[PDB]
């Protein structure tokens, strides 16, 4: 059964119940960024697994990861991830599932994976190390090394240690927000520089209008969506696509960002994941 299938991806981070509320409006929705990931990987035709944690209770309230073919595996926690956007956006972790531990390393599957945590002490920095022992390409999303709760408030903070770990990736997501906390300017271009120099060999970067893939020089692609509803989801779309792209379809990494920004556009037609329906559109 296990470790028969080395053309695989595993995204590790936690499962989320989102609450937006929206000028007194509560609205309440499951996901947490590698159920968005994990569902673009599947869809495109990578085998994927994630390793989460949350309660019992709500495993049943993220069965749409199975219902599509994603494995799973459910790590106990006597506690789910809920964060509570307030809409400029304010961010509060209401509750915060256990983090990973090496045990849970175990788990993982294939030649890629993703690390792609919601809040800072999610995916414990001195892990990265270990992880690398283990996996042929290892990524990560920034979200989860410089969004920190500080009285549940989620605030962005620098990465103090990003210049001790940034080397053992191949590949480091960034947005916007997170790109100038790192680096201290907001020309997204010259915080590719930047971070190039404390040691991230490729970095994606996603902004509003579309991604730029920077490992040395710059690859660029736009995208759009159809409607505010559309764009949810967008940055973990984005990357996921272009780990399928590159490390699976082994496009070369402008095809491969030009991917990711088709994929992300058809996706954005629509709220919610990626669909099966949407396959035809991405050429």
């Amino acid at each position: 059964i296990h470790h028969h299938h080395h053309h695989m991806i595993t995204f590790i981070g936690h499962v989320s119940k989102d609450v937006n509320v929206v000028d007194g409006k509560r609205e309440i929705a499951y996901g947490g960024g590698v159920v968005m990931g994990a569902i673009t990987s599947s869809l495109l035709g990578v085998k994927t697994k994630v390793i989460t944690k949350c309660t019992r209770e709500d495993v049943s309230k993220f069965s749409f990861l199975r219902d599509n073919g994603v494995e799973v595996v459910f790590l106990k926690s006597p506690r789910t991830t809920s964060i509570e956007n307030r809409y400029t956006r304010e961010s509060f972790l209401i509750s915060a599932a256990d983090p990973f531990t090496e045990s849970d390393l175990a788990f993982i599957e294939g030649e890629a994976v993703h690390i792609n945590p919601l809040w800072y002490g999610e995916f414990p920095e001195d892990l990265i190390p270990v992880l690398r022992r283990k996996v042929m390409f290892l990524s990560a999303d920034a979200q989860g090394f410089v969004r920190v709760p500080e009285n549940e408030k989620l605030v962005y903070r620098d990465w103090e240690m990003k210049e001790k770990y940034l080397k053992y990736l191949d590949l480091f997501k960034v947005d916007s927000r997170e790109a100038e906390t790192l680096t201290g300017t907001n020309d997204l271009r010259e915080s590719c520089r930047i971070i190039r120099s404390f040691g991230a060999k490729i970095i994606l970067a996603t902004h509003a209008s579309g991604v730029i893939v920077f490992d040395g020089n710059f690859y660029e692609a736009s995208f759009r969506s159809w409607s505010l509803e559309g764009r949810t989801g967008r940055g973990d779309t984005c990357t996921a696509a272009f780990l399928v792209g590159f490390v699976f379809k082994k496009m070369s990494i402008e095809k491969a960002t030009k991917f990711a920004a088709a994929v992300t556009s058809v996706k954005m037609r629509h709220p919610g994941p990626l669909r099966r329906e949407d396959l035809e559109a991405i050429s």
